[PDB]
DNA sequence: GCCG
DNA sequence: CAGTACG
DNA sequence: CGGCAGTACTG
């Protein structure tokens, strides 16, 4: 990146645009903002003309005037929005409501259980943890589940799979090749790494019904000098294997643009499967369902788009 | 915010 | 349902 | 003008 002195000062404008609830805008920074990472600011594609304005403000001037006059909210409702269950409008609510702190939070504020749960944990979900120590909780995860089924297929994805050093959750990925395997298999495996006292909350565990889907929640590997550590925990049909692994490896970007492709094809791609035919509106919505394509790999759902493969590793963007 |  | 979240 | 991804929970 040669542009940091430019970049650092736009990333700023993207979250407090995120934070303030202007998503289609912080969007449209967070390209730019990639790119970078006046007719040479145009011909980039992501950069528009009052993007390309804005560095060239930056370039000359040297301060940014947007960035000036940033409502002095901002760094409240992001110190709010962190906190996990949290969004821009109970951020903006609690600032209304005169919260300034998480002190306040705590002892004025209103929470739900995963807000609660959240806030207990702020500092924790703010930190990355090394990729091994990732490794030592997907080995857990994977034990666990072995041992109630062996030959079953646990998974490591996000950051993890792309290749980072560090991560700020762990994504496991369950499926098995034989066909329908599982049948209530979180019900066994959570009950599994609780009674090992592994899991520590539940943020997202919908277990009254049978086909849960995903599991979100917080676990602490055994010992001194652990972490609280966010888990998330998805059990898909073999079948869907594929998408799942594509989904859940990322990045959010890379998906998002890959699915946007799609759509351009008259298809459309989900953690469940790359469907042809899909019939769409005028505004862009579905209208009609298509039709479920084999992808035994994930070099199909690429191939099925017409795309060259990519590795895990060069799908941050 | 960008772009078709 | 709105809000938040997952990648 | 208007889409900007497509999903899964909570309450
Ligand atoms: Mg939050
Ligand atoms: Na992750």
């Amino acid at each position: 990146n040669h542009n940091l002195h430019i970049t650092e000062k736009l990333e700023v404008l993207a979250k407090a645009y995120s934070v303030q609830g202007d998503k289609w805008r912080a969007l449209g920074y967070a390209k730019a903002i990639n790119a970078l990472k006046y007719q040479e600011a145009c011909s980039i594609p992501g950069i528009g003309k009052r993007m390309a304005e804005k560095i060239i403000e930056i370039l000359e001037s040297g301060h940014l005037r947007k960035l000036d006059h940033i409502s002095e909210s901002v760094p409240v409702l992001e110190l709010f929005s962190n906190i996990w269950g949290a969004g821009t409008k109970t951020a903006q609510m609690w600032y209304q409501q005169g919260f300034r702190s998480l002190e306040d939070i705590r002892s004025q504020a209103s929470l739900t259980t995963q807000q609660a749960i959240g806030l207990k944990h702020y500092s924790d979900f703010l930190e990355r943890m090394p990729r091994e120590e990732a490794t030592e909780i997907e080995q857990t995860v994977q034990k666990a589940a072995q041992a109630f089924n062996s030959g079953l297929l646990c998974v490591a994805c996000g950051s993890y799979r792309r290749g980072k050093a560090t991560c700020g959750d762990v994504d496991v990925l369950i499926t098995h090749p034989d066909g329908r395997s599982h049948r209530g298999i979180f019900s066994r495996l959570l009950d599994s790494l609780r009674q090992e006292g592994f899991l520590t909350d539940d943020l997202v565990s919908q277990e009254e019904n049978g086909q849960q889907q995903k599991y979100l929640g917080v676990c602490r590997l055994p010992g001194p000098g652990r972490r609280h550590r966010r888990l998330d925990i998805i059990v898909v049909p073999y079948s869907e294997f594929a998408c799942a692994l594509l989904y859940f490896t990322g990045s959010a970007h890379f998906n998002r643009s890959m699915r946007a492709l799609a759509k351009t094809k008259g298809m459309s791609l989900s953690e469940h499967a790359l469907s042809t035919a899909v019939v769409r509106n005028t505004h862009g919505c579905k209208v009609g369902p298509g039709r479920v394509l084999p992808t035994p790999t994930e070099k199909d759902v690429f191939r099925l788009l017409g795309l060259p493969y990519r590795e895990p590793a060069e799908r941050d963007w």
